[PDB]
């Protein structure tokens, strides 16, 4: 065989392939997909069909490059109101293949051979490999919970401020923030936003805000975007996804917005990476935004209704998890839940990648033995910090009510309904 | 005023993210670009509507990273019969965001700092910035016509074999061939394939074969896959594109196929660049392939009929270009035609003190003055060899007959039929 692509990371340790194979083999109740197991808003789906059947022959041929005009116009209209700034749809917006390619273009376009990039743990999968492929030097800080009080919220997962400030120096090029957080569901409050913002200003660093779950914060809390804080617009790039916005994860269309000066770099990467994105999908998404745009302050707006929809599911999962004996972290946003398992550790029941990490062991055991699949949070930590995720497990509650209930009956039957 | 030494220098905007703005500004007869003017096969468009409207909720959520299982299976079935070998759909094929991202994954995945990459001029423009971004060192050889003086064939555009072998040394990592060739339309015969194949076998270099136009070769020529030469399968990566195979450039789905050992590198680049490609589009393309797989030898097969559809249009354009004074190169394949325009070629009636490669100026002045697009072939040459393309223009003849007559009319009037 060959070897290394050319001094790469070869992240074949992509948890997803491993767990997809496991689910295929054991067919469990799958709480590990990362997407809804039912249908997305009908208007969006019909929009794609209408684009496919469009009478315009150009509806399915190459579109602009930096973004389908109908789409970038709609995105500028939405985010212009959200950040109270007129965003230039042609120079301050870039459509990319999902938020994923947006991340890639921003790190590939702004991180060079020895640049430091601080990453908050647990991190979304691609953050470290992308940094490393850009030649950058990742610098990790974990979010860690406060275990006292009883109940636990994603708000209780916090950073050490002294550690955080010590991580920043003149070599810091970039910091990647994820709000709402995957998978904790943590929503950064203004104070937390201010801590990062002041650091970025003090050391002149680019702030990359992964805000894919921006519309899913649960009522008590509020999503606040760092690009709105004093002095941050000029040093922030924020990212979103149509997949997350409209629950159409297989559509793989996302975007970055920010000052043209910063977006320029993403453009040079994008243009010689994929050059342009699917035209019928971008048209369908544009009509989806136009639709919501007309009812943005209405409770039936999908941007407003998603949270109510998921909140019931979140409280249900939190409840049955606590039931079985786990301690769930209640998320402030998103559709993932992390819970601390204190069931039979690496005892008679565990014996797998024993060498490896216990959360892998547990999650594969429950799939095989109980028929319930979750994901191991250890996968989202740097090797030296992996032990912080070993007591936990990630579940997704964006699921049909009957499947959530099946999961509850399996845990009850496993536990012993009292 | 920082620097991005990742070699993402210059290239402020590719030719596409320039001329695509000129057309979408002066809205002329768009013969530049590279797409059909009219509807693509209905069975394909129908298949996309069907995927958006599928009762299966997974049809519009995340599919396998390396490619939708249905597409990969169909891709393997097709290419297995053409390459005369069973290709593994799971490890020897990778689905990508057009041939563009396939090319990107291949270069990023196989060329490290200092690797030499041989590119043949004129070349599809992304080859050079891709190898630059990977830290590679491009080496160029131009194709030149055989003492031509008017209407000739793309067959007489040839490279100097002694110049070619001279380029091969122990630093040579890869060579990129494009057949059918953009923008000449050149189809490499067996002898020309054997020449680069022997050099690849002697110098242990990777051959990358861009064959997105594989189904548009005109009689009496035929497309030959270099991966079928004696010992080439182990050292060749072959690329195709659904946008070109099914005339749906807007779908942006391509693929790479070859030995598992070479494909792993690609997988790793893709995984950490975009992770996955649109699911409903991949499904629609899979259904397209399954449709054609049943009538491979029928004249109704789009793989067979497209060249007969294009041939008449090719003949028409060669005639009206020659009637207006140009000396066109009749392509053996594809839907592009380059022609030598002679307004200043031997007449001092024109002179541009400006000094900026004439084909850019001639071609821009047409869309703005006569409402006829076209693109400057100097954009497909390395900086020192650009002058080679200055007396040429590339046109696309994949258009409705009525628009083709429109071009010939604005050309006759422009010159003066009388
Ligand atoms: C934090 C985060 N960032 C980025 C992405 C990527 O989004 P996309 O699927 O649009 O590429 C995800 C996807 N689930 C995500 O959770
Ligand atoms: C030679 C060549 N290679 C690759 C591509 C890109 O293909 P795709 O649009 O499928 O990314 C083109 C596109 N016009 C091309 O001409
Ligand atoms: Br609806
Ligand atoms: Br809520
Ligand atoms: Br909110
Ligand atoms: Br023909
Ligand atoms: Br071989």
């Amino acid at each position: 065989k060959f070897d290394l692509p050319k001094r790469y990371q070869g992240s074949t340790k992509s948890v997803w392939v491993e767990y997809i194979q496991l689910a295929a083999q054991y067919k469990p109740l799958n709480l590990g997909q990362g997407f809804p197991d039912y249908h997305a808003p009908k208007y969006a789906l019909n929009a794609l069909a209408a684009a496919a059947n469009s009478p315009d022959p150009l509806a399915n041929q190459y579109t602009r490059g930096f973004g389908h005009p109908r789409l970038v116009q709609a995105l500028s209209k939405l985010y212009s109101q959200l950040v109270d700034r007129t965003i230039n749809p042609m120079t301050e917006v870039l459509v990319t293949v999902g938020a994923y390619e947006a991340l890639y273009a921003t790190i590939q376009g702004h991180v060079d051979e020895g640049d430091e990039v601080i990453i908050i743990e647990p991190f979304f999968d691609c953050y470290e490999p992308m940094v490393k492929a850009a030649g950058g030097i990742p610098r990790f800080i974990p979010l860690k919970p406060n275990k006292t009080g009883g109940t636990i919220s994603s708000a209780d997962w916090v950073l050490d401020n002294n550690e955080l400030e010590a991580l920043f120096n003149e070599k810091t090029k970039m910091i990647i923030i994820n709000t709402p957080h995957n998978p904790l569901g943590k929503v950064m409050d203004r104070a937390e936003l201010e801590v990062v913002a002041n650091l970025c200003k003090k050391w002149n660093v680019l702030c990359v805000s992964d805000e894919v779950y921006e519309h899913m914060v649960f009522e008590p809390f509020e999503h606040i975007r760092i690009c709105t804080l004093p002095g941050m617009w000029e040093r922030t790039i924020t990212i979103g996804s149509a997949g997350k916005t409209f629950s159409l994860t297989g559509w793989k269309i996302g975007w970055a917005y920010g000052p043209e000066a910063l977006l320029k770099n993403l453009q040079m990467v994008h243009q010689n990476c994929v050059y342009t994105c699917a035209t019928p999908i971008q048209e369908a998404i544009a009509v989806g935004f136009e639709t919501e745009l007309k009812r943005l302050k209405s409770p039936e707006c999908y941007f407003n209704s998603i949270s109510g929809e998921l909140m019931a599911k979140r409280d249900y999962m939190a409840s049955f998890l606590a039931e079985v004996g786990m301690n769930p972290t209640v998320p402030q946003g998103g559709y993932f839940m992390v819970a601390d398992w204190s069931s039979l550790d690496s005892k008679v029941d565990l014996t797998q990648e024993t060498d490896a990490r216990k959360d892998y062991r547990f999650t594969k055991w429950m799939t095989k033995s109980v028929g319930l699949q979750g994901i191991p949070p250890s996968a989202f930590y740097s090797e030296p910090n992996k032990h912080l995720g070993e007591d936990f497990v990630r579940y997704c509650f964006f699921k049909k009510d009957e499947n959530l209930q099946k999961a509850a009956e399996i845990l009850r039957k496993w536990k012993g309904s009292s």
